[PDB]
């Protein structure tokens, strides 16, 4: 679920407030269309796409599904007790968190005008 995703972010990127990733580029946060503005936005595009794919699983709701995961000593793990939906969503989130940690953050791309620049 989003609360868990937020925690994954806090875990792999402890140097930025999680909010910094909540409204960035065309894909990070609410937005979900257009051309990704940079490598960080591409992380979010793939993440959004990953959620769309999981929604195909009957009864699978990525924003709300609680999965089983651990973040200890610099390592994020999705656990084995996850059903297909939970496993898929956990991996979507895990891969995005890792992606965020390796991507450059451009303050200029935070809170951009989605209606004008992302369609
Ligand atoms: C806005 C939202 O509900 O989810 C997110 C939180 C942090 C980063 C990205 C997103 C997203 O939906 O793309
Ligand atoms: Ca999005």
């Amino acid at each position: 679920n989003l609360y868990q995703f937020k925690n994954m972010i806090q875990c792999t990127v402890p140097s930025r407030s999680w909010q910094d990733f909540a409204d960035y580029g065309c894909y990070c946060g609410k937005g979900g269309s257009g051309t990704p503005v940079d490598d960080l936005d591409r992380c979010c595009q793939v993440h959004d796409n990953c959620y769309n794919e999981a929604e195909n699983i009957s009864g699978c709701r990525p924003y709300f599904k609680t999965y089983s995961y651990e973040c200890t000593q610099g390592t994020l793990t999705c656990k084995g007790d996850n059903n297909a939906c939970a496993a898929s969503v956990c991996d979507c989130d895990r891969l995005a968190a890792i992606c965020f940690a390796g991507a450059p953050y451009n303050d200029a791309n935070y809170n951009i005008d989605l209606k004008a620049r992302c369609n």
